[PDB]
């Protein structure tokens, strides 16, 4: 995932 400026998992 992308959450705004960061990537966490996919």
């Amino acid at each position: 995932v992308a959450l705004x400026p960061v990537a966490l998992x996919p």
